[PDB]
Order: structure tokens, then C-alpha cells, then sequence
């Protein structure tokens, strides 16, 4: 995340850190035994780590829970990042406490100039690396859809929305990818692509999770 703040240790209790030996992908808790993330994260051997802050760090309220089984959106385009949306499924169920949370999902879709919080441990520059050990934060809103298909012509579909700030500055960025864009305390977006980051007139693009509500609920109870 580029010119965000530090969240504060598991004030954000759903979002999860997908580890293959390192973290690499963001996530969330949707129930005790699912975590949905980003189709692009995926990879085999992958262990959910929830409850984290310090992802260096051994601090106590971590769950590391291995997976069990992973699955793409069955109409996942890894070209162009259309229905870039994965479920994750828990081979224990994790335990829900205080520090540790599920996030609702969305009844309806988020309205343009809606606030959204985006999470995650993602690089916070825009020009040089570096990577952060703690969980970063960010508000922003959710564009039109109009300055969205202007930034990137002939690329967005009806399942993706932009979401932050035209001027730059302030976006996800790499190591950010698969986790929550959370707004009005519903699931709403999932970390999917851009170009550069915190760069003029190019946002960050979200998976549109309220087109999906339907697959995923049919999805875990089948599963
Ligand atoms: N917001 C953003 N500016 C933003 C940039 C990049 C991404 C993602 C995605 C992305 O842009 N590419 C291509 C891919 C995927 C890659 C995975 C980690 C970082 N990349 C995600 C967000
Ligand atoms: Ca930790």
C-alpha cells in the first residue's frame, strides 16, 4: 500500500497472508473454513496465516492453517484478469475471536464515491521497493466507472471497478494483490491489478466481488 497508515495490530481481523514459504498474496476470511483471494495468487502448497500484524514476527494471536483446496473461478482469463477471484478452503477450521474475524458479504454492489478500506502488506512506493512488516491501511473511494474506462480503454469488464485517487499518491501495489477493498462493512473488492502504483491517472483496479455472491455461497456449501 503507497501513502497509507499503519493499520494497528488485528484492527483488521478478516484479512489474511498467503504463504508459500513467504508471504505473497493478501486475503479474507469469509467463514471459519473459507478465504477468498485473487485467481492470479494461485499456487499449490499454500498455508493461511490469520491473526498476523508483524509478518516477521512471532507475536501470539496467529492461526497458520494449511489448505486443504483451492479453486479458481471457473471463467478465470489470466490475459486480461476478468473474474480474477479464487476460494481457499481451510483443512481446520480456524478459531474466530477477537483478532480474528470473518467479513460479511455484499447484498448489494457499492455505489461510486463510496469509501472503501484496502489492506495489506504490499510495497509502499510508488518509484523504489520497499516492503513493510506491518499491516498498511487505506481509504479511498470507489471511482466512476467512467474515469475507470478512460484510465484503461478496452480493458475493464463489468466485473472489475477502480477504486482510489486520480492525482496518485495513494493505491495498493504489489504484494497487496488478493486482499480486501472492505466499504460499509461488506466485502466489496479484491486487490486484482494496475499499472505502476500510486501513478497520475492510472488507479488501482478490484475484482467486483458482488458479482459473485451467488458462485461463492454455492460454491463452499459444495464443497
Ligand atoms: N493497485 C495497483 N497499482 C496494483 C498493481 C499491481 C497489482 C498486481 C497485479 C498486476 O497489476 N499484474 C499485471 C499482475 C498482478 C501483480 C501481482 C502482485 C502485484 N501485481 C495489483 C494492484
Ligand atoms: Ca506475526
Amino acid at each position: 500500500i503507497v501513502g497509507g497508515y499503519t493499520c494497528g495490530a488485528n484492527t483488521v481481523p478478516y484479512q489474511v497472508s498467503l504463504n508459500s514459504g513467504y508471504h505473497f498474496c493478501g486475503g479474507s476470511l469469509i467463514n471459519s473454513q473459507w478465504v477468498v483471494s485473487a485467481a492470479h495468487c494461485y499456487k499449490s502448497g499454500i498455508q493461511v496465516r490469520l491473526g498476523e500484524d508483524n509478518i516477521n514476527v512471532v507475536e501470539g494471536n496467529e492461526q497458520f492453517i494449511s489448505a486443504s483446496k483451492s479453486i479458481v473461478h471457473p471463467s478465470y482469463n489470466s490475459n486480461t484478469l476478468n473474474n480474477d477471484i479464487m476460494l481457499i478452503k481451510l483443512k481446520s477450521a480456524a478459531s474466530l475471536n477477537s483478532r480474528v474475524a470473518s467479513i460479511s458479504l455484499p447484498t448489494s454492489c457499492a455505489s461510486a464515491g463510496t469509501q472503501c478500506l484496502i489492506s495489506g502488506w504490499g510495497n509502499t512506493k510508488s518509484s523504489g521497493t520497499s516492503y513493510p512488516d506491518v499491516l498498511k491501511c487505506l481509504k479511498a473511494p470507489i471511482l466512476s466507472d467512467s474515469s475507470c474506462k478512460s484510465a484503461y480503454p478496452g480493458q475493464i469488464t463489468s466485473n472489475m471497478f477502480c477504486a482510489g485517487y486520480l492525482e496518485g499518491g495513494k493505491d495498493s501495489c504489489q504484494g497487496d494483490s488478493g486482499g480486501p477493498v472492505v466499504c460499509s462493512g461488506k466485502l466489496q473488492g479484491i486487490v486484482s491489478w494496475g499499472s505502476g502504483c500510486a501513478q497520475k491517472n492510472k488507479p488501482g483496479v478490484y475484482t467486483k466481488v458482488c458479482n459473485y455472491v451467488s458462485w461463492i455461497k454455492q460454491t463452499i456449501a459444495s464443497n
